[PDB]
């Protein structure tokens, strides 16, 4: 099945984006299955949810005691180098925390790296029917 494993926060990026140290080297890590909005990009831009999804990611890794990477069960990183994973602040998956706050929305779901898609189209509809942020 899947597993976590231990890794430690160097940086937050923004909302969907965060550098670690894993198995001793830096490494920028892209969340799996959700996309934030932007604060970067000129062809994308500082978009509205964008400041507080990438202040609410960084809260919740910050303040962690522990950050673990769970790798899905097809490629490890993207194009760009970038480490695909879900990552657990405190065993709470912040992919997942992103989407039930409507701070992020379900996206780029590529097989087979779609493991928890099911679970997290779950609480994307609870903050969709809450009127959650992105959603209000
Ligand atoms: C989340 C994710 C993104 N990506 C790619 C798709 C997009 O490519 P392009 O940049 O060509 O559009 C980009 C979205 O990342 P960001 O949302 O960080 O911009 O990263 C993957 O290749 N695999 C993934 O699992
Ligand atoms: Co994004």
């Amino acid at each position: 099945k899947l597993h976590k494993e231990p890794a430690t926060l160097i940086k937050a990026i923004d909302g969907d984006t965060v550098k670690l140290m894993y198995k001793g080297q830096p490494m920028t890590f892209r969340l799996l299955l959700v996309d934030t909005p932007e604060t970067k990009h000129p062809k994308k831009g500082v978009e509205k949810y964008g400041p507080e999804a990438s202040a609410f990611t960084k809260k919740m890794v910050e303040n962690a005691k522990k950050i673990e990477v769970e790798f899905d069960k097809g490629q490890r990183t993207d194009k760009y180098g970038r480490g695909l994973a879900y990552i657990y602040a405190d065993g709470k998956m912040v992919n997942e925390a992103l989407v039930r706050q409507g701070l992020a929305k379900v996206a780029y779901v590529y097989k087979p790296n779609n493991t928890h898609e099911q679970h997290l189209r779950k609480s994307e509809a609870q903050a969709k029917k809450e009127k959650l942020n992105i959603w209000s």
